[PDB]
């Protein structure tokens, strides 16, 4: 839903997260090599992104994986954004200010 | 990213954006493209502006409102592939 999507999307390690399972989907905690964040603080927010649906947990040959929901989000965040790849900056909010 | 994405998945401007694609004519415009009202849709306007989504400029004859760059009319028209992003009951927090 629109205010999940963009929530869990806009976000400074779930947005790292999703690109980075793109090139990823091995292990719980397998972005922590991707991300160079500690296993525990990036699995925090997949504890968000499951429920999103953004993220679908799966079994492999010999393990448990995390895989981006479908070929939707892999394609449309392959493409990227376009927005010079978003990431958190000091902004403001309110036009005309 | 916290500005983008809240204006980018927010109810009216969405609508606004996709319907800037298809228009840029002139303000109140996107008034027909959605069905609500000039002032309605315009409120959220004065978000969207500050968000960077949307610039105003001049055309031949009076003001126009458009998408940032070719950037946001790219990755909005090939479609996020979601469905189409809606407001829709669906809730967070993973195993729950
Ligand atoms: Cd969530
Ligand atoms: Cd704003």
């Amino acid at each position: 839903a629109l205010a999940r999507l963009g929530r869990a999307l806009a976000d400074p390690t779930r947005c790292r997260i999703l690109v980075a399972l793109l090139d990823g989907v091995c292990y719980p905690g397998q972005l922590a090599a991707h991300l160079g964040l500690t296993r525990s603080n990036v699995s925090n927010h997949l504890s968000c992104l499951r429920g999103c649906g953004l993220v679908v947990a799966t079994y492999e040959g010999r393990q448990v994986r995390y895989a981006l929901a479908d070929s939707h989000l892999a394609r449309a965040l392959g493409e990227l954004v376009q927005v010079v790849l978003a990431v958190d900056t000091d902004q403001p909010c309110v036009a005309e200010r």
